[PDB]
């Protein structure tokens, strides 16, 4: 409903930050 | 300096999302 | 329970990013 | 360049959290 939708959005943000840290370093 | 400090803050936010996902699930 | 807890955590992350953007610019 | 692009990505993530808070509530 919105539990899985949110979870998915959280892990997409975690992964975008992982990526942005690989860009900076 | 500037880069190292930004890198560490991005890691901190990534780690909070990692914890939020566990709290959600 | 966890609806308000999550909401609060989301707005803290939004505010940390606002802050980090004021640091960069 | 480097700064402008990082600034814009931080703004994009901030805007996603802004939207998630509305979806949660």
């Amino acid at each position: 409903g919105n539990a899985d939708e949110x979870y998915k959005e959280x892990e997409d943000x975690q992964e975008r930050l992982r990526k942005l840290r690989k860009k900076l370093r």
